């Protein structure tokens, strides 16, 4: 019923606020220059990066490892959020692991869009702002790492979704019954059905003007999956070229293998 869907929407949003310290509302307040929030230190070159360390191996590797640490933190936040989705903790333990293993990256890039604009990305809980041009200036293959994410974010941000919309969308992503190696797909699809229903009512009530936003949002999955596929290919290159560079155990378990 409609009231039950509104209740599910409210639960997920409340639960999202508790799991993710830097929301899209806080991120937009920082980027647009609002009084609810302070201005970030901008990193656009090597000098601002060095000063930035004071305010906030080689440069390219150091930045990459910084992104790897934030990814670990994000995985932790997503795992805590997943546990609050009704029915998730009641699923087979191997399926819970499988849903998180494949789901987190898709959620990482969805939530990364909230911290981005066409010019750059908010870093270290919004204290910093690293420019896109600087990240693109990095030596190969590191220069190519964030560019497809910026390309996705520009398109995704045009949908003008808020945190309450994103809370249900990332729940829908987690409960994907088409992940490889799942043992019981039906209770997963059963939860996703209710999540899809809650998302549809949320988008119709929150964005009444925005025609077919529901379909438009579900279409963004292809782009998300593609981002994930490309990202995986890029780490394989690094693994072979930078044999002294170590990847966090949590990330190693998620990445190998997809
Ligand atoms: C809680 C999900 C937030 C995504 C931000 C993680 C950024 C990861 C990266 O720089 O690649
Ligand atoms: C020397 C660290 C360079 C920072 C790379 C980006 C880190 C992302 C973050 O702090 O959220």
């Amino acid at each position: 019923e409609s009231a039950d869907l509104r209740a599910l929407a409210k639960h997920l949003y409340d639960s999202y606020i508790k799991s993710f310290p830097l929301t899209k509302a806080k991120a937009r307040a920082i980027l647009t220059g609002k009084t609810t929030d302070k201005s970030p230190f901008v990193i656009y070159d090597m000098n601002s990066l060095m000063m930035g360390e004071d305010k906030i191996k080689e440069v390219a590797i150091r930045i990459f490892q910084g992104c790897q640490f934030r990814s670990v933190e994000a995985v932790q936040e997503i795992t805590e959020y997943a546990k609050s989705i009704p029915g998730f903790v009641n699923l087979d333990l191997n399926d819970q692991v499988t849903l998180l293993k494949y789901g987190v990256h898709e959620i990482i890039y969805t939530m990364l869009a909230s911290l981005m604009n066409k010019d750059g990305v908010l870093i270290s809980e919004g204290q910093g702002f690293m420019t896109r041009e600087f990240l693109k200036s990095l030596r190969k293959p590191f220069g190519d790492f964030m560019e497809p994410k910026f390309e996705f974010a520009v398109k995704f941000n045009a949908l003008e979704l808020d945190d309450s919309d994103l809370a249900i969308f990332i729940a829908v992503i987690i409960l994907s019954g088409d992940r490889p190696g799942l043992l019981n797909v039906k209770p997963i699809e059963d939860i996703q059905d209710n999540l899809l229903q809650a998302l549809e009512l949320q988008l119709k009530l929150n964005h009444p003007e925005s025609s077919q936003l529901f379909a438009k949002l579900l279409q963004k999955m292809t782009d998300l999956r593609q981002i994930v596929t490309e990202h995986v290919q890029l780490l394989q290159v690094i693994k072979k070229t930078e044999t002294d560079m170590s990847l966090h155990p949590l990330l190693q378990e998620i990445y190998k293998d997809l």
